[PDB]
C-alpha cells in the first residue's frame, strides 16, 4: 500500500520516495496499470503513485519527471474515482506549469477539460492558480507580486518563480525604454524585488550600469 | 513604340507630368494608357517582354500616383496588379526597388507582419535586400518595429530620406507610439504633460491630452496620473 510512501513523504525523504516510486511503478507495470483501468481500486492505487511521483518531482526540481507525472496522472481525473487529498494540489500544479512554461491555450484548454467546474471555487489551490494566471494576462503586477510574496502554498514555489521572472523581465525592458535612468530604490520597488542589493544584482545581468544609487539605461 | 510600328502612344508623356507633379494629368493619362492596355490584352503578364515591360509600367506609375495623392485603395489595387510581372524576367525598371520597398512598407503599416515576411521570401532576386536603398531601410524598420526598439524605429523615420514613404510615417509612429503608451503605463505613476509628449514622440501637449483621454490617463496641474 502508499502508506509507507506517505511517511516518506512527510520526512521529505525524497531520496527514499524516489526509490519507493520505483518499486510502485515496477508493480504497476506487473498488473498492468500505467493507463487507468475500470477497477477502481486498481486505478485509484495507480492514481496515487502518478500523485505521489508529480508531488515529489517538484520538491525536487525535477521537471522532467513532473511533466512525466502529470501526463500520466490526469487521465486517472478523467474517469470516476473519489478524489484523494492530493487532487486540488496537483491539478493547481499542473495549471501553475503550464503558465510558468506560457502554454496559455494548454492552461485554458485544461480548465475546460476539469471535469467538475465547481473545483475552480472550492479548491484553494485551483482558485489560486486562476486567479494569478487572469491577474498575469490583465497586467495586474502589483497583486501578482502580493499574491506571490504572500503565498502560503510551499509546493508553488518553483513554478511561482519563474512567473515572477516573466513579470519582472517585462517591467524591465518597458523601464529601459522609457526611463533614462532612476534611483535604485525605485527600481526596487517597480521590479517588485525586496531590496537594492538583489536590483544591483538583476542590474548587471541586464548590463545597466549604476553609479551613485541610480541607474542609467544603455541609450543612443 | 512599345505597342505598334506606327503607335505614337508611349510612357514619355506620363513620364513628364510625373516629374511636373501634376498629379490629376497624371491620373488622365493612367486611364488613357490602361484603356489601351485593355485593348491589347495586357493587364496580364506576357511572354513577349516589351508589351509585358510596357503594361508593368504603367501599374508602376499607377503605385507612385495613388500614394502622391493620398489613395490608398488605388496603391493597393496597383500594387496587386504590378507585382505579378517580376515574378517573371524582365528587366527591372528604376522605380522597382521604390514600389517593392512601398509594398512592404505598407504591409508594416497595417501589423501584416506574417505577409510582410512572405512578401520577402517572394523576391526573386535577394541581393535587393542589400542593394535597394528602398528595400533596405524598411526591411531595417520592420526589424526595430517586431524588436521592440522604440527609439530607433523613431529616429529612421524622423531622418528618412525617401518622401514617397511620407504617407506611412505616422502610420508606423502610432504603431509604436501605442507600445511605448503601454510601457509607460505599466512603470511610471506620474509625470510631467511635457515630459511625456517628449517620451511619447507627440507634437504637442493637445494631442498627449487626447491620447491621455483615449486611454483614461487623468490630467491636473499640468501632470499625467497614471490609472
Amino acid at each position: 500500500d502508499l502508506n509507507h510512501l506517505a511517511d516518506l513523504y512527510d520526512r521529505k525523504d525524497w531520496n527514499a520516495c524516489k526509490k519507493e516510486l520505483l518499486k510502485l511503478k515496477v508493480e504497476l507495470a506487473k498488473q498492468n496499470l500505467f493507463v487507468p483501468t475500470s477497477d477502481k481500486e486498481k486505478a485509484s492505487f495507480a492514481r496515487n503513485v502518478f500523485e505521489y511521483g508529480v508531488l515529489v518531482s517538484i520538491q525536487t526540481c525535477d521537471i522532467e519527471s513532473f511533466a512525466r507525472y502529470a501526463s500520466q496522472v490526469i487521465p486517472f481525473y478523467h474517469d470516476s474515482l473519489v478524489p484523494s487529498s492530493r487532487m486540488g494540489l496537483v491539478t493547481g500544479l499542473n495549471l501553475l506549469y503550464l503558465l510558468s512554461e506560457n502554454r496559455i491555450a494548454e492552461f485554458h484548454t485544461a480548465l475546460e477539460s476539469v471535469p467538475d467546474k465547481s473545483l475552480f471555487e472550492r479548491d484553494p489551490y485551483v482558485e489560486w492558480v486562476i486567479s494569478l494566471e487572469q491577474n498575469v494576462m490583465e497586467g495586474a503586477f502589483d497583486k501578482v507580486a502580493s499574491m506571490i510574496r504572500s503565498c502560503n502554498f510551499p509546493e508553488f514555489s518553483y513554478f511561482m518563480k519563474i512567473v515572477m521572472s516573466m513579470v519582472r523581465n517585462e517591467i524591465a525592458t518597458c523601464a529601459e525604454k522609457v526611463y533614462s535612468e532612476i534611483p535604485l530604490s525605485n527600481a526596487t520597488s517597480l521590479l517588485y524585488l525586496e531590496n537594492t542589493k538583489e536590483t544591483e544584482k538583476l542590474a548587471e545581468e541586464r548590463g545597466w550600469d549604476i553609479r551613485d544609487g541610480v541607474i542609467y539605461f544603455p541609450k543612443e
